[PDB]
């Protein structure tokens, strides 16, 4: 597959070899905040990254993934509208040419400047391979990034995308503590859908936070010096990595707060 975010290549043109892009709960959609309703059956959502074992950088050809040693429960978000345990296995951005876009996800139609992807899958089915085969076998944990004042804890990966400027490049990238990226409150929007890439499999329980995080224009520069293309060939610089909102369809998104 040569799947990418060209015109030529584009989320426009994913459905002809992956035909769920026209699914029953594709992702990302907008956030209608006042038709999400405030759903009191959530549990309080519990992100326990005390114990995470960050490994390696890796940049893929689409976006830039830090990968977590998943052969245990060291990282696991449980809680709100989940059932048992998901493992963090890698987290990634979506990202703008230009700060008035770059999100996935939308909320009343706007557009934030990124979009952080912790990426966690079902330990009741054994292998991330196997979870993506299930309806609940993933759960994306979704963060906004505004553009304003820099994040302290975004600066160590802002730092080390020089060393994986191009598709196939990856770096080592140990003792990365992911909690230095949240916001201070975990109120959520839900709704059950799918990766926002090919393979778009519909194995997604999505959690949106609220409340952004603020980056600096200097750290979101770097992420927009980063290569789609492979060492040597022409620079196509890789930003708009980002699927637009798709249909919501027969689908809730729930809030956990009023
Ligand atoms: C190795 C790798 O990158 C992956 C492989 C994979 C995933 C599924 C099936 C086969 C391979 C993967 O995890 N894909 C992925 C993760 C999260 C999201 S998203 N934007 O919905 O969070 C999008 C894409
Ligand atoms: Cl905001
Ligand atoms: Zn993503």
């Amino acid at each position: 597959h040569h799947w990418g975010y060209g015109k030529h290549n584009g989320p426009e043109h994913w459905h002809k070899d992956f035909p769920i892009a026209k699914g029953e709960r594709q992702s990302p959609v907008d956030i209608d905040t006042h038709t999400a309703k405030y759903d009191p059956s959530l549990k309080p959502l519990s992100v326990s990254y005390d114990q995470a074992t960050s490994l390696r950088i890796l940049n893929n050809g689409h976006a830039f993934n830090v990968e977590f040693d998943d052969s245990q429960d060291k990282a696991v978000l449980k809680g709100g509208p989940l059932d048992g345990t998901y493992r963090l296995i890698q987290f990634h951005f979506h990202w703008g040419s230009l700060d008035g876009q770059g999100s996935e996800h939308t909320v009343d139609k706007k557009k934030y400047a990124a979009e952080l992807h912790l990426v966690h899958w079902n330990t009741k089915y054994g292998d991330f391979g196997k979870a993506v085969q299930q309806p609940d076998g993933l759960a994306v944990l979704g963060i906004f990034l505004k553009v304003g004042s820099a994040k302290p804890g975004l600066q160590k990966v802002v730092d080390v995308l020089d060393s994986i400027k191009t598709k196939g490049k990856s770096a080592d990238f140990t003792n990365f503590d992911p909690r230095g990226l949240l916001p201070e409150s975990l109120d959520y929007w839900t709704y059950p859908g799918s990766l926002t890439t090919p393979p778009l499999l519909e194995c997604v329980t999505w959690i949106v936070l609220k409340e952004p995080i603020s980056v600096s224009s200097e750290q979101v520069l770097k992420f927009r010096k980063l290569n789609f293309n492979g060492e040597g060939e022409p620079e196509e610089l890789m930003v708009d990595n980002w699927r637009p909102a798709q249909p919501l369809k027969n689908r809730q998104i729930k809030a956990s707060f009023k």
